[PDB]
RNA sequence: AGGACCGAACCGACUAAUGUCGAAAAAUUAGCGGAUGACUUGUGGCUGGGGGUGAAAGGCCAAUCAAACCGGGAGAUAGCU
RNA sequence: AGCCAGGAUGUUGGCUUAGAAGCAGCCAUCAUUUAAAGAAAGCGUAAUAGCUCACUGGUCGAGUCGGCCUGCGCGGAAGAU
RNA sequence: CACAGGUGGUCAGGUAGAGAAUACCAAGGCGCUUGAGAGAACUCGGGUGAAGGAACUAGGCAAAAUGGUGCCGUAACUUC
RNA sequence: AAUUCCUUGUCGGGUAAGUUCCGACCUGCACGAAUGGCGUAAUGAUGGCCAGGCUGUCUCCACCCGAGACUCAGUGAAAUU
RNA sequence: GCUCAACGGAUAAAAGGUACUCCGGGGAUAACAGGCUGAUACCGCCCAAGAGUUCAUAUCGACGGCGGUGUUUGGCACCUCGAUGUCGGCUCAUCACAUCCUGGGGCUGAAGUAGGUCCCAAGGGUAUGGCUGUUCGCCAUUUAAAGUGGUACGCGAGCUGGGUUUAGAACGUCGUGAGACAGUUCGGUCCCUAUCUGCCGUGGGCGCUGGAGAACUGAGGGGGGCUGCUCCUAGUACGAGAGGACCGGAGUGGACGCAUCACUGGUGUUCGGGUUGUCAUGCCAAUGGCACUGCCCGGUAGCUAAAUGCGGAAGAGAUAAGU
RNA sequence: GGUAGCUAAUACCGCAUAACGUCGCAAGACCAAAGAGGGGGACCUUCGGGCCUCUUGCCAUCGGAUGUGCCCAGAUGGGAUUAGCUAGUAGGUGGGGUAACGGCUCACCUAGGCGACGAUCCCUAGCUGGUCUGAGAGGAUGACCAGCCACACUGGAACUGAGACACGGUCCAGACUCCUACGGGAGGCAGCAGUGGGGAAUAUUGCACAAUGGGCGCAAGCCUGAUGCAGCCAUGCCGCGUGUAUGAAGAAGGCCUUCGGGUUGUAAAGUACUUUCAGCGGGGAGGAAGGGAGUAAAGUUAAUACCUUUGCUCAUUGACGUUACCCGCAGAAGAAGCACCGGCUAACUCCGUGCCAGCAGCCGCGGUAAUACGGAGGGUGCAAGCGUUAAUCGGAAUUACUGGGCGUAAAGCGCACGCAGGCGGUUUGUUAAGUCAGAUGUGAAAUCCCCGGGCUCAACCUGGGAACUGCAUCUGAUACUGGCAAG
RNA sequence: CGGCCCCCUGGACGAAGACUGACGCUCAGGUGCGAAAGCGUGGGGAGCAAACAGGAUUAGAUACCCUGGUAGUCCACGCCG
RNA sequence: GGCCGCAAGGUUAAAACUCAAAUGAAUUGACGGGGGCCCGCACAAGCGGUGGAGCAUGUGGUUUAAUUCGAUGCAACGCGAAGAACCUUACCUGGUCUUGACAUCCACGGAAGUUUUCAGAGAUGAGAAUGUGCCUUCGGGAACCGUGAGACAGGUGCUGCAU
RNA sequence: GUCCGGAUUGGAGUCUGCAACUCGACUCCAUGAAGUCGGAAUCGCUAGUAAUCGUGGAUCAGAAUGCCACGGUGAAUACGUUCCCGGGCCUUGUACACACCGCCCGUCACACCAUGGGAGUGGGUUGCAAAAGAAGUAGGUAGCUUAACCUUCGGGAGGGCGCUUACCACUUUGUGAUUCAUGACUGGGGUGAAGUCGUAACAAGGUAACCGUAGGGGAACCUGCGGUUGGAUCACCUCCU
RNA sequence: GCCCGGAUAGCUCAGUCGGUAGAGCAGGGGAUUGAAAAUCCCCGUGUCCUUGGUUCGAUUCCGAGUCCGGGCACCA
């Protein structure tokens, strides 16, 4: 597949191939679906590479919708030679979406040296490792603040990674109590169409959950703007070409990480769990 | 040499067809299995019914067996037809 | 009842102010030219319009419109020699 | 029952054959106590089979097949 | 599994396709150590399964050859009603 | 002086199994089958929340409403216990229509192709295999499609007997035990000559008004009716493009039926030849007999299908839904 | 392709005829051949010729040289978790066959043969001179060149020929391309280039027969992808070069800095100078011996002809090749890298990142002051090269013959007996196998080494010796080992 | 290898003489012996004691410790090596 | 895999892979539920206490705007602190100023100082009055208060595992 | 629960100090708690000591139940080194060396790597037993055809094509041997900064270890029988001539 | 289906015909005696299956309910 797609990208620059870093899927992109159809045909004939054609996996994220306080995590494993003691108490709270470029906030509010300052980075690191694989469906956790304010150590049995284990326990229990939700991307879509073909474009966009922001009547006709989920923005090239008799051109860009509609989010949560 | 091997006589009786008011109240035609052996067989006796005999099925004891057959109790009984 | 006419400016009114425009929708849901227009019945609009009707004029020029109580019928009603 | 059944021992030939098998005959004895026509279906004891070769079926049941002496050759496992 | 109900369990081998067959996993409804457990060369008119030879078993049946059926003359039943 | 507690108390004293079974009875009473009924099952319809971007009614249709059929699991015990052979398969069917295909249309969220849904329609047609006892089901490959059901869950005086259903046995389990188990495993008698309805055929008598030999008319009745692909129409109508036709025409095939033997083959124990064992013809030579025609190699006429001709129409009339 | 006629020859076939040829005890028997060219006196011309003379070929025989075939011995990988193997197999006689011998092949008889110093089977593999290594002994390995062997799309066979069981020949079957009129054909780069592929990776679809070598020819000659040269590639070795000389404020700028200075460092500019080599333009050996016309002489002959043999002169024979080589000119101009700098190991510090990013051959460095991780100055090695990786030997006396071990570090079988195998007291004699000595034969040349020479030197090329450590023979020597005999 | 006794029997050693005359050393393969525990058959079984049971102990103690206790230890013949 | 064995198993006998060591003797220590010996309120023999009570004080913990910070087996916990009402004070809220409260240097202006008033929680702000001394080159300088300049000053900020 | 105890709370004060609200000391009047000798455990002290009684100081404006000093009164016991704690010397064992708070073993859980077995599956190479017979030779030849040699000169001799036989290539079938690959599952081995359950070895490692065998058991191991030292300890006390 | 029975600390029961519960183990302040352990001296952890009523004045009685399990559901 890699070899075949490389040859096709070399002869046709308008054809792009990348691996999506999140899904690990090979994504192919082209100047229309009939274009991609010919590319796929050549790949599975000239090179004869057996492949399935699907849709770019929507980048699902994870977050909470409820502050939880006083979440205890106590890794107390005093067994097997010497013990490993670690004890942390954290508050977990949602951030506003995109309010932090890091998607994560850590507040150290330890008072009284209940935790030695040397173990605080190991607690933060234990949380940050758990943010990579969320407790709901195993997607990355975003838009969340954690305040470490209470904890305890043992002079002989306390370890850096023991406090990291305690942090993970506290996080997993807190996250389940915090009403966890599955997130979604939304794509800003712009469609240029003749004025007489305008109507059809939006009829289909409405079925594709496209929140029409507005329109900019241009010389060709109308420049309609809509917020459409990535999931519903697939196969649009040929669909538009059908509604507009082949005189329409759209563009799309990633807008923001909004909340997936309860129905959509829950359906995927169940499917992932299965 | 062998409860040895292949196969007739003799002894058995797996399979299919027939015949099933039959040729015959269990056999015939076509293969089968055993065949010096815990082999088969003629003639003469011994065990008698709640008992015999049984490489053991309630199988056999005169086409009669979870208790024969044949006289007598006895014109058993029968709230059943 | 038809056959010829018209069937508005405020008002793209706003709430979401994206505009939600007389026609997805709580809200004026009036005063006027008036015969009037509900400040829109109804299709048509991504979102207006569009084409029409409520209302009114002329016409030909008679009865006519809508429920209730009862008779009798019509449909609903397709099965195996 | 003038019944395609059962009944112990002796004698036991020629040619082919390992042979009392089996095949044709010898000595001897018999045609089986109902016959004559036609030459449909169908039932029975048998023969041949185009191309395909278990696709039939409960299931290779039945049928076809293999089939003799000499010599060459002979696997896993095995209590050798 | 001659033992497993569920259950055609699940995975692999075999076939175009395999509730049976073969080898395993172990969640043994409800295996088990002389009411013996587990293997085991050889043997078996023993159950299951596959490949081959070869064939009218079959797809789909045709023609031939003898004994009955049909007819001619003689003898002449039976179950049942 | 009795929990004689089965309380009108059969004894002072009493528990099972039978598929090894037996007798006497019963449709007084079950299983299989029919009948009445129709909860359930199946198909249809009523109200229309809401879904369907918008919009109840293109397509689904909640919560609730009303009926039809006699199709499954049942209720009843009406027929049969002096016997109704009781599942599945084979062979053979035949009606019903609530229709899987081919035919005719209406709406579409019907561009075209292809489909979604409902109405009219019973003329014909409606696979072959692995596994299983399987109806069923899953799978593989086809197909114009592999319809849903009455018919004693059609059909055993037609067939098989694998399953359930006798006696042998064995495993697990339940019992002290005999023995039990819609729990399992291996084995395991299917009987009849057709009297009378019925039915496929073929004849005798009389009759039909004098007798006889021919030819037809034709009241009435059966058989028959299916369809694919390819080309042309045209890569046209339609459509962004991809794709892609109705209406009409030609040809060429599969399943099924009809007739025939000219062609390609089968058979062809009555025709020719080869040959093994043996006997006879007096012997040699040559022939004849018997061994499944002895075993085989060919094959004329007939009979045959795998072979080869032909079919199923058009047209017309009156109509269904609809226009 | 087919048919029917015609024509030549050093093509083909009988005879004559032989020997020191073949066979056979002999006697006998029997065998073969081919002719062409130049010139000419008389002769003679059927007017070609005959005839003489010269040059070469043929046939037969005995030799020599070259080449080829066959045989014996010894050496020539790994494996015993391969121990038995074989029936033309071992041999004999007889027949056949081959250039010959031979189980090369048949017929019969005998029952052999091989094998623990390794038969049989399996795996691997072209062998050698040699090459790389090593102080040697050894270990690795067969690039290059040269000798031998094997193969020529795969399998098998033969023909022709002195010689193939045949790279650019034939026939058959197989697979794979190509043409076709569908009937049948055609083809084989492991020759030179070239292409696609495969791969980490290996070159131009060049020119010329000028010499050497080959083939044919009496010669001239033509062919020769042998060869002689050239293109492309640092792949390697060797050589030369990007100047040399002066010149301190010890400049600027760079970094270090106790910030005093140090360093880059005579390094630069400048100035004084030269022109190796690419540049430009000219001169310009040698690789060439020959051969040919002419000439003249000597042979040769009947003949000065012709031909043989020796000199003279003339015109000439170079793909390389705008040759090297030499001479002149203009301009500092056209010409320097790469690795490393913790330790082993030559060469040190500053800055950022902090068990993160990583580095590394080994030990190890990195957790907030990193000579080790990246930049900068500086240094060091090497140099048109420099690093890594792979690969062999060395170091490794870690397979120990030279040249090691086994009381406890790895290692004495549990112990014994014993066949084969290995080793053996002492005295004398003999032989002379081992061993030692001398000589001959060979041990190809190249390559290594030595002393020399020739390309400006070097690499490269060459002369002689040395070596080839070996085996075989002959003559010896006889201590020692062995064999034999008496002790 | 251990009471004592008998019978059969190996090997070593010492002294003074005699004899044979190197008849020698070592040993791959080969053959023989080879504690204890196991295994086979048939006996024997006091003691002792794997397994096993009970009591304690212990956090648990399927161990030490306690009480029992089968194989086994014993003999004849083999095997194992 | 072969051979042997009734079996247990024996005998013969590898390779992938992985590590940079594994091992031997001896040495100094350390440690021994090893031996000898020996010492101390270590024990034995005694007296009086803590742990229960209430209070003082320190710490842990939790609370809080902060509850400053360090000590935290013996060898921290009436410890740094031989003394926290403000001060101390490093902590907290709020109000403030920046070459600065503390030093050296520069340029200017004013003796320095003193008294007193308002505004302000205070820091400060605005003043209002008065004083006007010392050495003289008096164009002075510097004891001293302010304003501007850049050097710098400040840090109870971190690291006792740099010292 | 007292004329014991004096914690607590109300009012009344005095002083220090700018200042006593959090947050000072002391006086007065009133109020009068828990507590009736202290669980498990554990601390001090060998003579002017333990115990009790009171004074002064330093810090400081004020602010001791603490610290630092001072005198008063003034005990009990110590046979003794067996035992714990710590230490010193000598000898011994050791697998310990940021040194017994040391080392370190094997189940079990997860990921990974390479292998053994595995119903089998697909290749390679090859043995055997046979079948097969192109082309080419070699042997035979009923048949057709034929220049040069010969001929009684008719035709012979001899050859060629053709037929056939022997050898043998492709090719086929059957059955073995060996090797490469793969196979659900499965046995063990290795590796993996900080897993779970014990703690088997190293000291007499707390039952001396280890070897062979046998049995058992979640592990390490434990028990029997034999063997070895690659095992320490042999000193004190009672007694005796 | 039929029948029976139960549900009590996190777990399991003790216990009950009577409104208001015991133990360990998981959990313990303090023990243990470098440290912890072990967990030792001693302590707790429930609403005793729940309600609704009846009333030894309900988990209990009685029914309901909620759930699970057990034995039992065949014969033609």
């Amino acid at each position: 597949m890699g070899l075949a797609l490389g040859r096709l990208a070399k002869e046709d620059p308008s054809f792009r191939v990348w691996t999506d870093e999140e899904s690990n899927q090979t994504i192919i992109a082209g100047m229309g679906e009939l274009h991609l159809d010919i590319i796929v045909d050549r790949m599975k004939r000239e090179f004869n590479v057996e492949a399935n054609v699907g849709k770019p996996q929507v980048a699902y994220r994870e977050t909470i919708r409820q502050k939880v306080t006083d979440v205890e995590g106590k890794h107390a494993k005093q067994s097997g030679g010497r013990g490993q003691y670690g004890h942390v108490v954290i508050d977990m709270y949602p951030l506003e979406p995109g309010s932090n470029p890091k998607g994560y906030e850590f507040i150290n509010d330890i008072k009284g040296g209940v935790i030695p300052g040397e173990y605080i980075p190991a607690v933060d690191k234990g949380i940050q490792e758990q943010l990579k694989a969320g407790p709901l469906a195993g997607y990355p956790v975003v838009d969340m603040g954690i305040r470490l304010h209470f904890g305890s150590y043992h002079d002989v049995d306390s370890s850096e990674l023991a406090f990291k284990l305690a942090a993970s326990i506290a996080f997993k229990e807190g996250f389940k109590k915090a009403k966890p939700v599955l997130l979604e991307p939304i794509m800003k879509v712009e469609v240029e169409t003749p004025e007489e073909n305008t109507g059809d474009v939006i009829g289909d966009l409405s079925r594709r959950r496209g929140m029409l922001k507005g329109q900019e009547s241009e010389v060709t006709g109308v420049k309609i703007h809509a917020e459409v989920p990535l999931s519903e923005m697939f196969g649009y090239a040929t669909q538009l070409r059908s509604l507009t008799k082949g005189r329409a051109s759209y563009t799309m860009e990633f807008l923001k990480y909004d909340e997936a509609p309860s129905n959509v989010a829950q359906a995927v949560i169940e499917a992932r769990g299965k």
